[PDB]
């Protein structure tokens, strides 16, 4: 329930499908297979619609 | 040392800079920090100059 910044993340676990990776080098990144793509925000979809 | 074709993989480890995730719903896969995509192939270009 944002009040205008919605969280960068919820400390909650990701969708079914997605990935995070954790190193050293880089710190923590998340994956899409949906995309093949890399991001370093938590994803967000319609969990129930 | 071609003769065909280039092989999946060499064995050896990822250039600096690449990463490999592991998994079980996935198996493994590779990420590129260099444009943020992610493939399920070894990565290959140059090493020197």
């Amino acid at each position: 329930g944002s009040s205008g910044s919605s969280g960068p993340l919820e400390r909650e676990g990701l969708p079914p499908g997605w990935e995070r990776v954790e190193s050293s080098e880089f710190g923590t990144y998340y994956v899409d297979h949906t995309n093949k793509r890399a991001q370093y925000r938590h994803p967000s979809g319609p969990s129930s619609g």
